[PDB]
């Protein structure tokens, strides 16, 4: 590939694994903001933010597939899993499940930053400080405070219903 | 001496910068208290703004005292800042207490301040502390007595504690 | 632990909270040289307003760590603010060399955490330390450089130390 | 009570008095506004200048009402007297009574001066300052001068009539 | 007596038309001052300035007490203002030097004046006193001392003067 310079074989598939990787957890995000929307449940505070994530994370894996056009690896997309879940339980059990996913994701991006700084690709780690870091320890501490937040108020009846409102 | 000196006792001076460093403490323990409510096990950001601006409140109180020190001719002598001896303030209710007992402390220091400027009929001096230090510092401790006591209706814990934080916030 | 720990090392946590120290000691400082370019006999507004916003970024660098400790689950220890090295800053250009000494130093502590966060494999600590350390402090050290300079050639006393001052403000 | 500091208790019982006299002296302007809009009475001037008085003195007291509350005393409230006349002749004799009343209401302050600076109540006596002198060094003067001037106008007649006028 | 007269001592009054007198005599002064820097052979429009207007302010302040001598019912006594001290005020620095003791003076006064408003239980003359000599005579004694501070260190003849009267101006 013309463009192609100091972009090891290894920094190419894994791009590919993360792009996957991120593909997946937006659909999990998915699986939770309809959850949340069923007419048993009927959390919309829960059901938004998790919509909202879902897109977030579709995002993330598209920056993925620019960095590997524009370095001119090629995009290897595969299946995308269902999701481990249908019924998340209890908004406090979904928050539990995203702070999973969120640490899968981002130990995951992790281990792609050791393929990168292993190779010399000084500019694919600068990428990665840019989600794994730039972004990612607020997102995992909002997730981890949510959840302190929903133990607070009570994690069940009255004070899940309180903590919907102020997520809406 | 001085140029702008004129009627300024030196314990005067001597107490205006342990009052100094008494801020500079205040503000110290409300900067403890508003990053103790940022931990992800707490998460109490009405707790987390209301002391962080105590705390910048504080410090610019020091920065007063500092001012007039200077204007009477004075000098600024600046000591160690003792970090809160406690700093796992517990409760949000835990850490209103402790802290409407420093703002009593605070308000004991300057009331023994103005005694002092009292037996030497330095009237500069208990003016400055009733301009300042009175009206809003009656109101500071009320403000706090005032909200543990919502604290205490709301529940001091649970649901009570997250709507008190969320009015505050 | 903290459940949103994940990958920060103990010594990692010790050498923020030493950092948060030396922010605030900084800041500690920067107070002092404020306000004693406000005394009576020295009155370079200048400086003084230099130093005062020194002190303010200062404070500001402290939070700024506080919060990534807080990021990673780790515990704010705050630790005393040990009183500036001294009261009296002699001339403005002394202030300056003696703020220059200080950047260093909080820079240097800045390098020896940047070391340890890069021999403990946390590629974020050592980004947020890379960014502190490289990205304004080679604005900050090399402005107070400059001015030293600048003191210097317009005449580090008399009329150029108030036209420094002027050019300051 | 827990917000209770260096709060005397002889200055706690001088504050409720001083409520119950500024609620007193407000009943009285009270009184003399309605007294001069009778129809064979009909000075307007005199009733707006009395019911704005009447006005500012129940402000005074809820003024002390809430310093009682944020000292941590407890406010104490009796009957408040009916006005001493119901008839209160010319408008020269409402101005009259109205400077009694203003200097026996500023005596009582001074009163509660003494208290608050013979029990070390440094903030007590700032805030009277900002009462008994503060404005009513004004509102007596002022009072004083509406009396040297009706009297100059010539206190009954036409010149009672072109004093209204200039009040309202 | 008069019949707004309420709690106003004989004393007091006495005291209060001396001080409507100094202040009168401070403005006068400072008019010498202002128009002597227009000289054709001083031009210093800078302190010409300064002088003026606190020519304006000394004379706004002897009002207040006319004002307040009124508000208490007692009877303005107007007494012949001096000349001022001499009509040749020298080097600019000079001229300030000589302002800063007159202001020491009038606020001299002013404290007489309190300790007589204290020793007559006239809380609002105090009052009025104190805000006077500590309110603002903390601003303008300071003020004179930190341009009698800059003019020595920007040098307080030729080209260091010159620049002190552009940056007053
Ligand atoms: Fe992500
Ligand atoms: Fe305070
Ligand atoms: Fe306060
Ligand atoms: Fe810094
Ligand atoms: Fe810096
Ligand atoms: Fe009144
Ligand atoms: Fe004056
Ligand atoms: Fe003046």
């Amino acid at each position: 590939s013309q463009v192609r310079q100091n972009y090891h074989e290894d920094c190419e598939a894994s791009i590919n694994k993360q792009i996957n990787m991120e593909l997946y957890a937006s659909y999990v995000y998915l699986s939770m903001a309809y959850y949340f929307e069923r007419d048993d449940v009927c959390l919309p505070g829960f059901a938004k933010f998790f919509k909202e994530s879902s897109d977030e994370e579709r995002e993330h894996a598209q920056t993925f597939m620019k960095y590997q056009n524009c370095r001119g690896g090629r995009i290897v997309l595969q299946q995308i899993a269902a999701p481990s879940m249908r019924e998340w339980g209890t908004g406090l059990e979904a928050l539990q499940a995203a702070l999973d996913l969120e640490k899968q994701v981002n130990q995951s991006l992790l281990e792609l930053h050791s393929t990168a700084s292993g190779n010399n690709d000084p500019c694919l780690t600068k990428l990665l400080e840019d989600e794994y870091c730039e972004e990612q320890c607020d997102s995992i501490k909002k997730i981890g405070c949510m959840i302190t937040k929903l133990k607070r108020c009570g994690p069940t009846g009255l004070g899940e219903c309180m903590f919907d409102k102020e997520l809406n």
